[PDB]
């Protein structure tokens, strides 16, 4: 049973996603 998570997610989501701790 896989994981879902923010982490999981490959590097060009998370790229889409400006979250709290989601600085670039």
């Amino acid at each position: 049973m896989t994981r879902s998570a923010f982490a999981n997610l490959p590097l060009w989501k998370q790229q889409n996603l400006k979250k709290e701790k989601g600085l670039f």
